[PDB]
């Protein structure tokens, strides 16, 4: 019930006392442990606006003040009426500030609380949904000095009139399937690049085409829109050694904008909430790139290295990833993208839970997703033990609307 | 209840059913994971349940399951549980306990062998002297020149708990941690506390850089006793890399023999407190641990300043162009001297084959991600991208306390 946590390159030890205000359910029982899975009515909404109020009015140290109690009331009320209720500007603020803040999985937390909220409740249609999307964009790239940003488009009501993002994220690279076998683009996208094609894109069928947006507005069918190509910010691959490196033909992009998340604030669901900061470099150079199922380059690079192939144990494989992140790095703080490295992000998310361990009384951390996909044990948050639980306001997933929507 | 694990860069989606026969606790609930969490006599009563369960085992693995066998096995461990307290186990259900313990390790990405153990029974040994030729049989076996070959000695089980057989040493052979008055250390710092028992009670300390620790035996409850390992008997290997010809010149070396001392085997409810077990060495274990972590050797500075690497910011990933460094030297060592070791993308593709065996013939393997993914480049390795069901199955090997804080000086 109050629980500890190690630092084993350190000993600092934490107490955690915030886990006990946990909601939802983890996947795990004391028989089974499912850390590693990836994806594991009037009555129901009160408690849920309630708990959400209640720890809103804390935070600003109104707990039990009029102002409180007549929220309270009022949004009691509205519920009861409408079967729904509207959250205050400034509980929406606080509400998704605290959805990115209870983000276990999320390695960037230090930065929770410098989070530009964009209010789009008053939207309508797929258009009126670019429009937002692309000042959005526009804003968060800041021509390269990337800002955290999240646009909120209106709650889920009936449940038939939803608003949704098809893409995963906002910008994203083409997948296509060849006659040849295999496949150009990224591998990850071939099936939204063909409900695409399928919708009436025109593709270019290169290795670096930025998807269009697929957009639905109250539960209607969704609609293409080309992001202006002006304000996708990318980024050519070089590298500060290796002259051929550019020669790879390599690209990415600088604003990492994920789109397919549900938003949960007390109770209320926003299906479309598009959130974006920046890139910490291993999730393009060691996941993007190297991933066999995604570009999967490194036989590439290797050759091209002239490193000995002919066995694992040379860790040519360990070789060829260092460099190609080294330059993904190279690459952005040249160009003056905002991009972070494993050592930095990691150092400042140890600092991030320390924080939250002394002003929250915990920091729940998911750590087969905290602990970098490369050289893991030599970054702090590998010796780090955390503990992970549910806590709301939360993104969450859901169901690609392809599978759900109907025409 | 069925459960599936999918593998994320195959999508291989496999059947787990052997969760169902897990008994034990993983220290998570419905509300919270603790799956990073680095740690997790009895009665007559508690006893037979665990005995016969344990028997309906090792019965079903051979065949015999409710054979006139299986039934007198039963009643006369049920008669001799209930007269003498405890009782002995057979030395095939043993063998077969040793295997199953080994087997049932979630954090073993080396279980592909399981099958494949020498067993030695030191269930007759009574004194420290007596340990200490076990256990240099079992380190001469295991080593054979070079071809190391997997073993576990097993001496006498637990009885009242006042008569423990105790290894104290973490591993056979490991060497000495020295502090410093200026605060700095001398050797391995993870061994410092161990060293010093060691010096207290009797050791004359070297007090060098790679110095070979004693060994520390208790037996029957009695205090423990000091050893030296025969040199000749302790493979070491010096550390140099293919290309770097100054890589020599740190003057780093490993032994080739990586042998657990400090665990506990449960077998049908049996404790086998002195257990040692060896094996052979993932590269990473000395690459990245041994070397490289901060409260460990801590080579990466020194690595880096030779080859002369951009050391002013992080983002250069100075310290990950080292460690690839550092790593692949230790392999070359090891291979160039025909000393066994594998590498982490081997180790965790067998790891993968292996679990898939698994699933088919016996229903599941248990397996914690957190432990099998190697502390370097973890999402090259197909591993990284396997689901994992972590859970807890008898036989086991488990966590004990050290023995220096619970045991009763005699004097
Ligand atoms: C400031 C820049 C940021 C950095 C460097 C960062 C870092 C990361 C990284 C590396 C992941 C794992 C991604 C993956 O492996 O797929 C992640 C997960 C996450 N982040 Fe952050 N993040 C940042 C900003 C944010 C913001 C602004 C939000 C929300 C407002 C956020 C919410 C999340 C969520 C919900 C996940 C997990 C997604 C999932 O479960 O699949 N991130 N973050
Ligand atoms: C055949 C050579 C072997 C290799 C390459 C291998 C590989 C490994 C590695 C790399 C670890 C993680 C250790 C750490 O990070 O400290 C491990 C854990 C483990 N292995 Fe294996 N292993 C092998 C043989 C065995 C044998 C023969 C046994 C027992 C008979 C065994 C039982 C275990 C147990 C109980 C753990 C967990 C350690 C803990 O919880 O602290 N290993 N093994
Ligand atoms: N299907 C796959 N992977 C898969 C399947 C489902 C979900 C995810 C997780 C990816 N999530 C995107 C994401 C989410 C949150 C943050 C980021 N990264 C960022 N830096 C930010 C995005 C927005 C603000 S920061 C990326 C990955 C695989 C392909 C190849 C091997 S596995
Ligand atoms: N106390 C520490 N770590 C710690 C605390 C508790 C347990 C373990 C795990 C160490 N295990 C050694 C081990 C266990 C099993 C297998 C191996 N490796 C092998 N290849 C074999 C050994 C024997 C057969 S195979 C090593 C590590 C720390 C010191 C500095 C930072 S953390
Ligand atoms: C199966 C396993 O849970 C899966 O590979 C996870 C591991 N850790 C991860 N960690 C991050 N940050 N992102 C990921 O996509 C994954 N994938
Ligand atoms: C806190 C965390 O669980 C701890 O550092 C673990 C992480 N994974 C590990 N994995 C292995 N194989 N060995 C280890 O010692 C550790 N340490
Ligand atoms: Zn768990």
């Amino acid at each position: 019930r109050f629980l500890k946590v190690k630092n084993w390159e350190t000993d600092v030890v934490l107490t955690d006392t915030l886990h006990l205000k946990s909601t939802l359910e983890t996947g795990c029982t004391e028989h089974i442990c499912m850390g590693s899975i990836m994806l594991p009515t009037k009555d129901q909404l009160f408690p849920l606006a309630k708990e959400f109020l209640d720890q809103y009015y804390s935070s600003i140290k109104r707990f039990g003040s009029k102002a409180h109690m007549d929220r309270l009331e009022e949004v009691n009320k509205e519920i009861e009426s409408t079967s729904t209720y509207q959250l205050k500007d400034t509980e929406l603020i606080y509400g998704a500030k605290h959805a990115w803040r209870n983000a276990s999985r999320c390695v960037g937390r230090i930065q929770w609380s410098k989070l530009q909220v964009f209010d789009a409740r008053d939207c309508t249609t797929a258009h009126g949904m670019f429009n937002y999307i692309c000042n959005h964009v526009k804003y968060a790239t800041n021509k390269g000095n990337l800002r955290s940003a999240i646009t909120i488009f209106p709650q889920r009501t009936d449940g038939k009139h939803d608003f949704r993002v098809w893409n995963s994220q906002l910008i994203r690279y083409a997948g296509y399937k060849q006659p040849d076998g295999s496949t150009l683009g990224d591998p990850a996208n071939v099936q939204f690049t063909e409900i695409c094609i399928q919708q009436g894109w025109k593709a270019p069928r290169g290795r670096f085409d930025v998807l269009p947006l697929l957009l639905q507005a109250n539960g209607n069918d969704p609609e293409l829109f080309q992001i202006p190509p002006e304000l996708v910010l990318e980024v050519p691959i070089r590298h500060p050694k290796f002259d051929w490196f550019k020669d790879l033909g390599l690209k990415w992009y600088g604003l990492p904008a994920v789109s397919n998340m549900l938003l949960e604030i007390g109770g209320l669901e926003f299906s479309a909430c598009p959130f974006s900061g920046w890139y910490m470099g291993t999730e393009i150079g060691v996941r993007d790139y190297c991933d066999n199922s995604r570009y999967n380059i490194l036989e590439e690079v290797a050759k091209k290295m002239d490193l000995d192939m002919r066995k694992t144990s040379s860790l040519w494989k360990d070789q060829a990833l260092v460099e190609i992140n080294i330059a993904v790095l190279y690459s952005f703080q040249s160009d003056k993208v905002t991009i972070v490295d494993h050592h930095s992000a990691t150092e400042s998310f140890i600092k991030h839970m320390e924080n939250e361990y002394r002003c929250r009384g915990g920091c729940p951390a998911d750590w087969v997703w905290i602990v970098p996909p490369m050289s893991g044990s030599i970054t702090p948050v590998f010796h780090q033990e955390m503990l992970n639980y549910r806590l709301t306001p939360s993104f969450e997933y859901q169901p690609d609307p392809w599978n759900t929507h109907v025409w």
